[PDB]
């Protein structure tokens, strides 16, 4: 959550003409894009967006840029991980689609905010700066869940189960978490079968 004065304090450090209300952010995982946005300095989670990119993450950006705003409103700032080049990325997508709209990032000297080409150095507490860290930080949160494989692995461990109860246990229990902490008579009833369920307790 974002403070509100922090959002002022951002307007007046990058002289922008308006108040950044709706900010967007994206991070770039290795390819898929992950856009996050904070309306009044709340996230909005329901307003989030995964963009898959079938192929430079420089790339990466000015493909999703172009994509997202030829389609939804410009928000009144754009945040973009990555430092520099990620940044001007996002510039030349929206020169490319005629749109005008501030981009700022943080580069990877520490300490510093990268707005219109120019570098700012910012002290570690200063509030602009933990704001846009915040920003960032919720970017990265939001990509690690594109990973919320490793039931599967180890399932395949499981003699005599099959690919159909495999997927199941899989869909009924999501992890290996939910499947170790469940009771017997709970895995038998996804499954059909005390002794199938007790070996994969055994086994897990």
């Amino acid at each position: 959550g974002l403070r509100k004065e922090a959002l002022e304090e951002l307007m007046k450090l990058l002289n922008m003409k308006d108040f950044p209300y709706r900010i967007e952010g994206i991070d770039i995982s290795h390819t898929v894009a992950s856009l996050v946005v904070f309306e009044d300095g709340f996230p909005k989670k329901g307003d989030y967006r995964r963009y898959k990119i079938e192929q430079d993450d420089y790339e990466s950006i000015r493909t999703v840029v172009k994509r997202r705003y030829s389609k939804h409103p410009l928000p009144n700032l754009l945040f973009v991980d990555g430092g520099i080049g990620q940044v001007n990325a996002a510039i030349e997508a929206l020169k490319e689609i005629g749109k005008d709209c501030p981009v700022v990032g943080l580069a990877k000297k520490e300490e510093t905010v990268v707005f219109e080409n120019r570098e700012i150095h910012l002290p570690h507490d200063h509030p602009v700066l933990r704001l846009l860290v915040q920003i960032r930080d919720e970017t990265h949160r939001f990509a690690v869940s594109y990973h919320r494989e490793s039931l599967r692995s180890v399932l395949d461990n499981v003699p005599g189960i099959g690919p159909i109860r495999k997927k199941k246990l899989i869909e009924h229990f999501g992890s290996l978490e939910n499947i170790r902490s469940a009771s017997l008579e709970e895995i038998a009833r996804v499954i059909g079968s005390t002794e199938i369920a007790r070996r994969v307790l055994d086994i897990l």
